[PDB]
């Protein structure tokens, strides 16, 4: 249960979530409401699952890619803000929190990576990515590098992926297409190249991550990173004189980032829905409350028109405008999750060396356009629940090692929550492979697996 009478609050642990608690402070002292702000770890992972039992936060902040998988799944409530009040936020952003034609979300801000660049190891950044290889080779002679940024998050290095024709879904009359999928093109597999022949040259290495990007180029360590607008204070904070701009072009296109608009969530199983909603219209998007928010970690370009009529004047937000024009806004569709774990998969083995780029691709190519759902429909329903209990708990035995199910997990778990791990582990036709290899040898599931390898030849 959610406890009534205060609000609880998740927002990523690389915003302003202390200026975020002043504002909820403030709230505190004009209503006796308490407000307490968490930054959980993997909470746009974990939302889902508290959510899904009635449990978790009032209100929810991340990036609108993620909310029209939230809501499809009924985890949010519709927020009806008065005609007034949207005025007072750039139509676009609310755009980016509509799905099905429901406003689903609060718009904060909207975020796009910058080129960050040490304006004293590197007064002229450059122009493209193809002149950053010999800038490495002089800029290791002084014992120093031109540019870490993170390279575990897929966020950071799709501007590359995209720059020369690189895409998550079409947007075909007035919808995007789920099907036509546009991440082992050639575009794609260009810029994808470029950033595993960047490793391969050493001039990047595979296992950088955000800590070790940001305290890198924050020590004078690197001449650029690849960040957004959160990250600003951090080098404010640091001895580094830095600039922003344009991120550097790949085969004469520019980056295309993906465009993320922060939002802020109510949870449908929230009995604050009215305190929350009195929270983010009256507290927090007003120039007071962002303006608190701002100060610990720069939102970016925010959706209310008149504080960013301020912002606007800043050159660091005139460069996250500049990048975000040449990129695109995420999706909101739920297919969205499906399509970032694919290609967050196809990144990592190529930077690695696992997989060839030609190999990565290809599967986050078929991984993130996969039929989910029908194959968890044939899971389910032709295969775990046709078994008995008895059955259904020894299948979990035999799938703890692959699904990293822990001893209370396979006690607890139902037949619905072990097939939506079965397809993310063993996505499509494998999963149904799977459970006929596991339950083979089972002289009372023979009549089980006789189906599924039908089923599997029916639904190819
Ligand atoms: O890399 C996958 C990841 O990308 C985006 O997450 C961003 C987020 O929008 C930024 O605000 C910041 O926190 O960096 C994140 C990447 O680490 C998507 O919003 C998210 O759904 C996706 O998982």
């Amino acid at each position: 249960k959610i406890e009534e009478g205060k609000l609880v609050i998740w927002i990523n642990g690389d915003k302003g979530y202390n200026g975020l608690a002043e504002v909820g402070k403030k709230f505190e002292k004009d209503t006796g409401i308490k407000v307490t702000v968490e930054h959980p770890d993997k909470l746009e992972e974990k939302f889902p699952q508290v959510a899904a039992t009635g449990d978790g936060p009032d209100i929810i902040f991340w990036a609108h890619d993620r909310f029209g998988g939230y809501a499809q799944s009924g985890l949010l409530a519709e927020i009806t803000p008065a005609a007034a009040f949207q005025d007072k936020l750039y139509p676009f952003t609310w755009d980016a929190v509509r799905y099905n034609g429901k406003l689903i979300a609060y718009p904060i801000a909207v975020e796009a990576l910058s080129l960050i660049y040490n304006k004293d190891l590197l007064p002229n950044p450059p122009k493209t990515w193809e002149e950053i290889p010999a800038l490495d080779k002089e800029l290791k002679a002084k014992g120093k590098s031109a540019l870490m940024f993170n390279l575990q998050e897929p966020y950071f290095t799709w501007p590359l992926i995209a720059a020369d024709g690189g895409y998550a879904f079409k947007y075909a009359a007035g919808k995007y297409d789920i099907k036509d999928v546009g991440v082992d093109n050639a575009g794609a597999k260009a810029g994808l190249t470029f950033l595993v022949d960047l490793i391969k040259n050493k001039h990047m290495n595979a296992d950088t991550d955000y800590s070790i990007a940001e305290a890198a180029f924050n020590k004078g360590e690197t001449a650029m990173t690849i960040n957004g607008p959160w990250a600003w204070s951090n080098i404010d904070t640091s001895a580094v004189n830095y600039g922003v701009t344009v991120l550097p072009t790949f085969k004469g296109q520019p980056s295309k980032p993906f465009v993320g608009v922060l939002s802020a969530g109510i949870n449908a199983a929230s009995p604050n829905k009215e305190l929350a909603k009195e929270f983010l219209e009256n507290y927090l998007l007003t120039d007071e409350g962002l303006e608190a928010v701002n100060k610990d970690k720069p939102l970016g370009a925010v959706a209310l028109k008149s504080y960013e009529e301020e912002l606007a004047k800043d050159p660091r937000i005139a460069a996250t405008m500049e990048n975000a024009q040449k990129g695109e806004i995420m999706p909101n569709i739920p297919q969205m999750s499906a399509f970032w774990y694919a290609v967050r998969t196809a990144v990592i083995n190529a930077a690695s060396g696992r997989q060839t780029v030609d190999a990565a691709l290809a599967a986050a190519q078929t991984n993130a356009a996969r039929a989910a759902a029908e194959y968890k429909k044939i899971l389910l329903l032709k295969g775990f629940e046709l078994m008995d209990d008895y059955h259904f708990t020894s299948i979990k035995s035999l799938l703890a090692y692959d699904l990293g199910l822990t001893t209370k997990m396979q006690e607890e778990y139902n037949r619905i929550k072990i097939t939506d791990l079965m397809e993310k582990k063993f996505q499509g036709v494998a999963c149904l492979d799977k459970l006929i290899e596991l339950a083979k040898d089972m002289p009372s599931l023979k009549n089980l697996v006789n189906n599924l390898r039908k089923e599997k030849s029916k639904v190819a």
